[PDB]
């Protein structure tokens, strides 16, 4: 692989950092983040299997029916690159994917930084995830009925912000660049996942970064990861609207993100 996942390892810093994107985007979500990192860290970038940046023929529906499929790709990428230790920054679903990979290899990550991550989106007893099965089923209809129409409405809510901002239009193009039945498949995999029972077995220090107003992730989800994760944790609410803050509000987010990439607890 590596050619397959578009791996790119730009940077000139002493510590290694991996940037993993979430659903609907690719490594272009880190556009504004990379220049702030290259002087202090060496940055590994890649694209998840199934992104628009990716040949759909290597997308095994069977392999990526769980988030553990992505966690293995991560550990495979990191072994191709002879990586023995790094800091993992994961956006949205990739935040959980890193926690999964750390169950397999608890030494690979000295640190996990999640941005807008959630172990479960469906509401449950004493768990506000923010969605119910009706909210989910309604979304899977519109996703199949008219995918182009669904992207038109889903993008301005995901990024938050104006239906005219660059981030909304850029996210909408990478979201529409996914093969529609792959996108439908990955969406059910993320929005119906449930990873709460494995959080107490995650002993890697986790820095939880959460946007102030996020459509998919309520702010209480961050404090749930704070109390349920096994290792050291720390929560930081970003004063920002949107699900992809490192894309829509980089000026605000990067000083915070760079502080936690350098944090010891």
């Amino acid at each position: 692989l590596l050619e397959v996942h578009n791996v790119r390892i730009v940077g000139m810093g002493e510590e290694l950092v991996v940037l993993a994107h979430g659903f609907g985007t690719d490594q272009s979500v880190w556009k504004h983040v990379i220049p702030h990192l290259v002087d202090d860290y060496r940055v590994i970038l890649f694209d998840n299997m199934g992104a628009g940046t990716t040949d759909p023929e290597y997308f095994s529906f069977s392999r990526y029916s769980t988030l553990y499929g992505y966690a293995d790709d991560l550990l495979t990428i990191l072994d191709e690159l002879e990586v023995q230790s790094c800091i993992f920054v994961g956006h949205s679903v990739s935040g959980m994917v890193g926690c999964l990979a750390s169950l397999y290899r608890p030494e690979i990550f000295s640190k996990i930084i999640t941005i807008s991550a959630s172990p479960r989106y469906l509401n449950d007893m004493d768990y506000f995830g923010g969605f119910e099965q009706e909210d989910l089923n309604q979304l899977f209809e519109a996703m199949q009925s008219n995918f182009k129409a669904w992207v038109s409405g889903f993008a301005p809510l995901a990024v938050g912000a104006d239906i005219d901002s660059m981030a909304v239009q850029e996210f909408g193009r990478t979201l529409f660049n996914i093969r529609p039945d792959i996108a439908f498949s990955v969406a059910k995999t993320i929005f119906q996942s449930d990873l709460r029972s494995i959080l107490p077995k995650v002993t890697v220090p986790c820095h939880i970064l959460q946007s102030s107003k996020d459509l998919a992730v309520p702010v209480v989800v961050a404090d749930y990861l704070h109390l349920t994760l096994g290792g050291p944790t720390i929560v930081e609410v970003l004063p920002t609207e949107g699900h992809l803050p490192q894309l829509s509000s980089p000026d605000i987010v990067i000083p915070v993100l760079k502080r936690h990439v350098a944090g010891n607890l």
